[PDB]
């Protein structure tokens, strides 16, 4: 049971690059993600482009998004040596900056914070790649009158933690992050309410904000060194959730997007050395390991600390991270250090392959093949079932995980065991960095996700629609099956080649033949008259132009354009011979079209599919 | 402000968890059992019983008798509090538990066993009382080797017990008196602690005239024979004085080593002489308002702090004496409220006035790591494992904070976090008085039947070595018993296989060869292949550990490793471990892990794992 923690780490970081929204950098290392959500914020007149899509959807939910970047920054703060040695420092910093540059955009003026872009209902009702989304993507904000303490504080924490890890390499950016972190924190602190945080209801409803206030205050303290914030962080503790039948700080759950008091108390213990926080975090970690006060988290037969049905791996690997960080602190109860470090490894190893298979996409043995993800799947027909395989490998994604009995099924709509999301990989990345520091495992040098194109991106299918002594009528259908990256193809055209030697010999002008279209989709489709290709050899063709048609891989009608065209010799004549026409050879009889390779398709004049005579 | 009745109830219960010997069937806990069952066997005397002193298992009669004497004093002073709280039965059972033991320790006139167990050997092992393996020698005093303090302290315990048992059990009261008289005679004739040596380093005595007066006072109350009152008073000029003065010491407090405080309090009530009234009030004043420019230290949060060791023990004991004296008609009127305020303030500090309780299993945020072997319940002779106490020793008052209220709840801090008999003695009496004054209902029908929080007996296994014709298993059984901790000498386990392939090969499953390369216990017996459910071709290998002295008291002690193999004829290739029930999930390495398909039995009863 040996696992390459370095490779797992580099892939977990790369996962977020695949989640990026906005104007993607020229230096990206994949060939399947491209610009998307480019009009984000346009509905309110604010540039809100950037950030990460939440899960297998394209909504930008700022609570889990900010929780994610705050956790990544925490990891970099605790283990920079791991990121430097593994050569991954540059990549995680770029990811941290990607999320935070967007949060800065979301705080355009003091007192205003945009916390979501996209409508859950509108976004989830379409199954296709991010690059060609066609639906409205509304922007939502909170302010003094419509407060969002949890999301504002979670974002302040992300910005503040970003400042901590960026201060050394670029103080100006760190300074800017702190400025926005302070405003968002003040908004959250004064309001003490999530009343205005409504667009995320049912997706990321907030069940607490005092935890976020402490978490944000702790990070502002670390970024500014102003104890004002440390006092504030401690002041919220009495208001944190407690254990039902006692008056003790809650300890039977774990660090997650909705509950960050575990991370806050862990850091408060390290920063103040106060018994209360040491007792609290150890009660939580003990519950996750050896058990405490006659209570322990459930464990699957195969060794996974199982909190509950949704994202079991997410919870276990996040706790593994906290256990690892706390175990290295001098204040940790000496007798628990080994228990905590063993827990860190056991849970991470479960995710990586201890049961005989990996739960990380594109990593290890038998990794998940069908994670619930729209863009990685790459349907061009708005169907979760087509194609029957994922066209892209979204490296590093940690799936939800098995049930309490280690039961797991790899299906695209097992939206409970196979979901993937930013928050699922956040603590995981931190735990991996800690294990790499402990046990190594070499990352793949200069790793990239430049995929081989596995299906022809723009094709054409054709068949004989009608025939007569003086004519041939073809039914052709062009299909946009683009995926590298998925894209609108509005400059497509195709050519139908004929040998008109028989027309010339009959004493008829080959360029005089009547071309026509019985039917076609698209206001712009244009069928040319007969044009010369290689006159010396009597080869001519008909050009069918679809330029202007916004064909995109987002539905049956969307991805295609059918065009029926005919070429006719004079009425009443019988010398027309389609049998010596290049494009007629092997042409499917009947109108039941089949893919053909002798009716070449061009993209902006460049042949991309099929052959010429 | 606090529930004094519940506190009182649990403080009494504390002693039940300290009990050594053959425990009663009416026991209200499921984690303590018979222990120290051979106590006295080295001298041919049944010396079983009594209370273990602190977080250890030595029976130190000086603090033990001080404790029971103080508990009886409380019952004598406040029977009405015990009756109303419905705890009378429980404190009387405790008082009798200690005194029945002291009686056993006085087997013949002039002979007194004052200790069972050796501090050095007892403290060198960290585990539950029920499975102690070390020798526990008995020690005695007699005319040639005297122990005046321990003999008189025991006489006081027995005589005070007689006073409170006289009404309900006059015969036992007489029994206690008979023995009290003999031990006091021993102490009075000898006037020396020269032979009291086995407790050196733990409870060495620094005075015995105080014990002589304390015993004489109780013998007088028990017998009404003026002879004893005269003796009690005759020892006063021999009590320790305050340095450079002829003043009876007043700057310390009532405790196992110095009982002149309790003796003078009682002598004041019994004789009304000014000498005694002045002396006890000088002590109480020193502890409250201060006196002659001197006063005990107080912590910022209100704790009268006497000494680093057991600060709570001293403060709550003085609280008890203050309460008793304050109620007496002879107490200076103006000091009555002062003394009663002190009683409440010191008790409230112990119960939770600083924001947390210093009483195990009581109030808000009580101590979780008291220095106590059996409550912790380690099965590996490790103070550090497990990292939490497997049992809740209700009522135990911890040592207490430093002079700045600093307190660290950790198992290894035996100075501020140990618990002991004497720590709860005066405490119990002060609690009875607070209950009488402010109430607080005890918990109805309270018992300490805990849920089993860890599998008491488990087995871990792994694949030792394999082959095309065999499977070799390495398994380790572990005794992690705690309810109660116990020797598991009737343990066995079964390894199940499906031998359909053997039958199909024309071979007799019962002919396969079983063997063992390594075995930890000398009684380990690995059977040949046996039938279990032949209808489904299920056979098994039975591994019997019966006879093994497996106990929760050490890394090697609690476990037994067994490596066994089952093999088909050499050269054959039909052996298939995959359809074997016990092979499923088996760690494919010599590194073992907890498994649930190799069931463990205790006297034939399956206690861990599943069968096919
Ligand atoms: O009281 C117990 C603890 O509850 C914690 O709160 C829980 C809450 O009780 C529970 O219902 C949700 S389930 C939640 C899941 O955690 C998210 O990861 C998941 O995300 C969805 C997203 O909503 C979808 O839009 C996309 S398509 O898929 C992702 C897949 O993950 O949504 C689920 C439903 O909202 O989790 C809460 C957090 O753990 C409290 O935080 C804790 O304090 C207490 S003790
Ligand atoms: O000089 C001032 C007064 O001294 C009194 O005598 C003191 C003595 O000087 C002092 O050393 C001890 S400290 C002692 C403590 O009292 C015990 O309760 C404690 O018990 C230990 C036990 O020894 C261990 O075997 C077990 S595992 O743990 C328990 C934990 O409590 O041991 C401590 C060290 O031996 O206290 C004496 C009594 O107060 C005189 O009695 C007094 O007259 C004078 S004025
Ligand atoms: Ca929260
Ligand atoms: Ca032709
Ligand atoms: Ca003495
Ligand atoms: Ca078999
Ligand atoms: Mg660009
Ligand atoms: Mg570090
Ligand atoms: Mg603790
Ligand atoms: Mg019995
Ligand atoms: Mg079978
Ligand atoms: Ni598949």
């Amino acid at each position: 049971g040996t696992y390459n923690y370095g490779e797992a780490l580099q892939k977990s970081i790369m996962f977020y690059e695949f989640q990026r929204s906005g104007d993607l950098p020229a230096d990206k290392r994949d060939n399947w993600r491209d610009d998307s959500g480019m009009k984000d914020g346009s509905d309110v007149g604010v540039d809100l482009t950037g950030g990460w899509y939440d899960a297998g959807d394209h909504v930008k939910f700022n609570l889990p998004m900010s929780y994610t970047s705050a956790m990544l920054a925490w990891s970099l703060y605790e283990d920079k040596d791991a990121y430097d040695k593994s050569g991954q420092t540059k990549y995680i910093m770029d990811g941290i900056k990607w999320a935070n540059d967007y949060f800065i955009k979301c705080n355009p003026t003091p007192g205003v914070y945009y916390y979501q872009v996209g409508d859950g209902g509108k976004d989830h009702s379409w199954w296709g790649p991010a690059e060609v989304m066609q639906m409205e993507r509304p922007s939502f904000k909170v302010d003094a009158s419509k407060p969002g303490s949890a999301v504002c504080a979670s974002t302040a924490a992300s910005l503040a933690s970003a400042a901590v890890v960026f201060k050394s390499s670029d103080p100006t950016y760190a300074e800017k992050c702190i400025s926005h972190a302070k405003n968002l924190f003040d908004m959250a602190d004064k309001a003490k309410s999530d009343a205005g945080y409504t667009a995320a209801s049912g997706y990321y409803s907030s069940s607490s904000f005092y935890d976020d206030l402490s978490w944000a205050a702790v990070w502002l303290y670390l970024a500014t060194n102003d104890s004002t914030y440390l006092d504030k962080a401690e002041s919220y503790v009495p208001n944190w959730g407690k254990e039902q039948q006692t008056d003790i700080i809650a300890y039977k759950w774990g660090q997650c997007w909705d509950d960050v008091h575990y991370g806050a108390e862990l850091l408060l213990a390290k920063l103040t050395n106060k018994q209360l926080y040491k007792d609290s975090i150890e009660m939580n970690l003990d519950f996750w390991t050896t058990g405490v006060n006659g209570t322990r988290v459930s464990y699957t037969p195969k060794g996974l600390a199982w909190l509950f049905q949704w994202g079991s791996l997410r919870h276990a690997t996040t706790q593994a991270f906290l256990a690892g960080v706390y175990a290295e602190w001098e204040g940790c109860t000496p007798s628990k250090v080994s228990v905590y470090k063993d827990f860190l490894k056991s849970q991470i190893d479960y995710a990586l392959g201890s049961t005989g298979r990996s739960f990380v996409v594109g990593y290890g043995v038998n990794p998940p093949q069908h994670p619930h993800h729209r863009t990685a799947h790459g349907s061009w027909t708005d169907q979760m079932t087509s194609p029957t395989y994922h066209r892209h490998t979204i490296y590093g994604a940690l799936v939800g995980g098995p049930d309490n009995a280690d039961g797991y099924t790899d299906e695209i709509n097992n939206y409970v065991n196979n979901e993937i999301a930013c928050d699922y990989n956040a603590g995981f990345t931190g735990a991996l960095a800690k294990m790499y520091k402990h046990s190594g495992g070499d990352p793949i040098p200069n790793f990239k996700a430049i995929e081989k194109i596995t299906n022809d991106e723009v094709i054409i299918k054709a068949g004989l629609n009608s025939t007569g002594p003086n004519y041939t009528e073809i039914k052709a259908v062009v299909y946009n099956q683009t995926g590298w990256p998925a894209r609108v193809t509005d400059k497509i055209s195709f050519k139908y080649f004929m040998d008109l030697s028989e027309i010339v010999a009959a004493g008829i002008d080959p360029l005089s033949l009547v071309t026509s279209s019985n039917y076609s989709e698209g206001k712009n489709t244009k069928v040319s008259g007969v044009l010369p290709w290689d006159v010396s050899n009597n080869v001519y063709y008909v050009n069918v132009d679809l330029t202007g048609e916004n064909i995109y891989p987002g539905g049956q009608s969307a991805c295609r354009r059918e065009v029926q065209f005919r070429i006719a010799a004079p009425q009443g004549t019988t010398y027309w011979n389609p049998k010596n026409d290049f494009s007629y050879d092997g042409l499917p009889t009947t109108s039941t079209v089949n893919t053909v390779t002798n009716i070449p398709v061009y993209d902006n004049g460049v042949k991309v599919f099929g052959n010429e005579p």
